[PDB]
């Protein structure tokens, strides 16, 4: 779930505020349209897409989906137990985690006009 999410953030790029990531670019803070602005823009591209595709399963909805997960000394791990949606939605979470923690932060691209930009 986002609760978890914004958890795995704060667990990959404790140097930021979780909040930095959640209005960025055409991607970063909701679901997504337009071209991808630079290299978070991206990780945020497939995170939404990875959304999208854990939608496929009955019942699984990503933004709600509690799933087990842990955190510690600079490690995300989806652990077992998850089912098919849970452990689908952690790892679109995690990898997207571990982009943002690899990818440069632009200033410029927080907040960015969505209906002009994002087309």
């Amino acid at each position: 779930n986002l609760y978890q999410f914004k958890n795995m953030i704060q667990c990959t790029v404790p140097s930021r505020s979780w909040c930095d990531f959640a209005d960025y670019g055409c991607y970063c803070g909701k679901g997504g349209s337009g071209t991808p602005v630079d290299d978070l823009d991206r990780c945020c591209q497939v995170h939404d897409n990875c959304y999208n595709e854990a939608e496929k399963i009955s019942g699984c909805w990503p933004y709600f989906k509690t799933y087990s997960y842990e955190c510690s000394q600079g490690t995300l791990t989806c652990k077992g137990g998850n089912n098919a949606c849970a452990a689908a939605v952690c790892d679109c979470d995690r990898l997207a985690a571990i982009c943002f923690a690899g990818a440069p932060y632009t200033d410029a691209n927080y907040n960015i006009d969505l209906k002009a930009r994002c087309q």
